[PDB]
């Protein structure tokens, strides 16, 4: 069976779509080579359609059967709980797609009579109708990138109506936030903050007698997900104690929505049909994470890998284990890939055995080493800064509803590029405009958070600890990568950023209060006569690294 069938209707935009980066004074002082930055659009959608459309062989074996049964068994341990409409509503981010049926995201969060009446009716419908496919929209995605020495086609979101998305939360938020950890325990990626993730990868690695590690990338995880997979994923949810309306809701949502369904474009036209995973549902992150864990664990047994530890974030997989020598590790990996391929999880690039942890790239990121204030070697998470920087330049020239620079500052607070460039740049900009006290939207692990940047000292301390304000003496690889990247992009050199930082730092300090605190902590690296950094009393919220809600419709004020 095919991943998608197409009518011929085009994937259509609905606002103006912009591909080229603007030539803006502020972003130009962050990034010069402005032609290199682009945003994907609806014009390349038909390219992605050909990539994402293919037939899917799947052969299941006894290993796959057995992991499944271990998984279900851990799931029957869990008890889930219905959200009230009010709770489900207050989870909806204010810039969600409006409904076909009048009301929009504001009307949901404000509980207007129209929206709630439609939601109630959609809920009633989900309990009463078992079979009618639920319609979805298919839109291209605008995401910015830096060019290749070619250019990526847009990715495609597939999401059901707002009224439906609220109902998903009512019947599944508590499941999707709770069951993945119950099943995979320490393997569940999204329970970890960056610090925590490094702790885990370092521990695991150093506990191995002779460690080998690899990450595995599968072609199009969403299109490779067959309806069988989506059923298995249901059968796991159904091991929970669930109120009877939720059980019935999960049953209808699976049949009607998740297993596949009709696709409409922006203009209302019949577009095609879906038989794999929808990228824009509340169960996409959790479902993927589960399908993935399951297939990888079976393949590990098939491939006879020894002492496998693995960490899973949706479709992103990393595995550390006992080396048996280069030949047989290569051969084991070949077996693992072939086992995975039978499970309808074929690999993009063939996975590569790796004998040093710093060389393992996983969720775009790797561990690196630096030194804290004491001089102790300290491991932290980093990535290549090219894409983060492009999006920073783009979010500078254009107002956008998610600020990836703010997610990158918070996630990569202890990186060289985050500290010298990112912070320096945006505090300068915000300070210019007096918008410092003002709140901004960004996202961690798919869920959307509102954040005042002035609270960055306190947030960083709680996630990373004061160490992040004093890491120094970075590795040469990291410095080289960062530096080669700044030249590629025409981003001014770190030298320049230090000079700028000194000026931001001085100006914040004059402001006093919370701003002066940003100045002392964030920029203590810019001065030689350094300030002593004790904890911030104020820095003493909960669900920040619980689960991953990518594609869900999730918000936190
Ligand atoms: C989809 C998703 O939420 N993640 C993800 C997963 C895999 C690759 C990847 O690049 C990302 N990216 C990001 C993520 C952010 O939190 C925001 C931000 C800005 C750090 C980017 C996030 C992520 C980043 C680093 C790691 Cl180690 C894991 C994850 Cl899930
Ligand atoms: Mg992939």
């Amino acid at each position: 069976s095919m991943s998608y069938t197409w009518t011929g209707a085009l994937i259509t935009p609905c606002a103006a779509e912009e591909s080229k980066l603007p030539i803006n004074p502020l972003s130009n002082s962050l990034l010069r080579h402005h032609n290199m930055v682009y945003a994907t659009t609806s014009r390349s959608a038909s390219l992605r359609q050909k990539k994402v459309t293919f037939d899917r062989l799947q052969v299941l074996d006894d290993h796959y059967r057995d992991v499944l049964k271990e998984m279900k068994a851990k799931a029957s341990t869990v008890k889930a709980k219905l959200l009230s409409i009010e709770e489900a509503c207050k989870l909806t981010p204010p810039h969600s797609a409006k409904s076909k049926f009048g009301y929009g995201a504001k009307d949901v969060r404000n509980l207007s009579s129209r929206a709630v009446n439609h939601i109630r009716s959609v809920w009633e419908d989900l309990l009463e109708d078992t079979e009618t496919p639920i319609d979805t929209t298919i839109m291209a995605k605008s995401e910015v990138f830096c060019v290749q020495p070619g250019r990526k086609p847009a990715r495609l979101i597939v999401f059901p109506d707002l009224g439906v998305r609220v109902c998903e939360k009512m019947a599944l938020y508590d499941v999707v936030s709770t069951l993945p950890q119950a099943v995979m325990g320490s393997s569940y990626g999204f329970q970890y903050s960056p610090k925590q993730r490094v702790e885990f990868l370092v521990n695991t690695w150093k506990s191995k007698k002779c460690p080998m590690g690899f990450s595995y990338d599968t072609r199009c995880f969403d299109s490779t997900v067959t309806e069988s997979d989506i059923r298995v994923e249901e059968s796991i949810y159904q091991c929970c104690d669930l109120a009877p309306e939720a059980r019935q809701a999960i049953r209808s949502l699976t049949e009607r929505l998740y297993i596949g369904g009709p696709l409409t474009n922006s203009k209302g036209q019949n577009c095609g049909y879906r038989r794999c995973r929808a990228s824009g549902v509340l169960t996409t992150s959790c479902g993927n994470t589960l399908t993935c864990y399951l297939k990888a664990t079976a393949a590990c047994r098939a491939a006879k890998l020894q002492d496998c530890t693995m960490l899973v974030n949706g479709d992103d997989l990393v595995v550390i284990c006992e080396s048996a020598g280069t030949q047989e590790d290569a051969a084991a990996l070949r077996a693992f890939t072939e086992a995975m391929t039978r499970y309808s999880a074929p690999p993009g690039d063939p996975p590569q055995p790796e004998y040093d942890l710093e060389l393992i790239t996983s969720c775009s990121s790797n561990v690196s080493v630096a030194h804290d204030a004491s001089g102790k070697r300290v491991y932290y998470l980093t990535r290549d800064p090219t894409t983060p920087l492009a999006r920073a330049a783009w979010e500078t020239a254009r107002h956008t509803p998610i600020n990836s620079w703010l997610g990158n500052i918070i996630m990569y607070a202890p990186t060289l590029w985050a500290r010298m460039i990112l912070m320096t740049h945006f505090f300068s900009i915000l300070l210019a405009q007096e918008q410092l006290e003002k709140a901004l939207d960004c996202q961690i692990y798919g869920a959307c958070y509102s954040i005042e940047p002035l609270d960055l000292p306190q947030i960083i301390e709680r996630l990373h600890g004061l160490s992040a304000f004093t890491l120094h003496s970075y590795s040469p690889g990291e410095i080289n990568r960062v530096a080669s990247c700044l030249r590629k992009l025409g981003v001014p050199p770190l030298r320049t950023w230090r000079h700028r930082a000194r000026s931001v730092r001085a100006k914040l300090l004059s402001q006093g209060g919370r701003a002066a605190t940003c100045g002392r902590y964030l920029f203590n690296w810019a001065v030689r006569t350094k300030l002593k950094l004790t904890p911030i009393p104020a820095a003493s919220l909960s669900g920040w690294f619980v689960a991953g809600y990518s594609g869900g419709d999730i918000y936190h004020s």
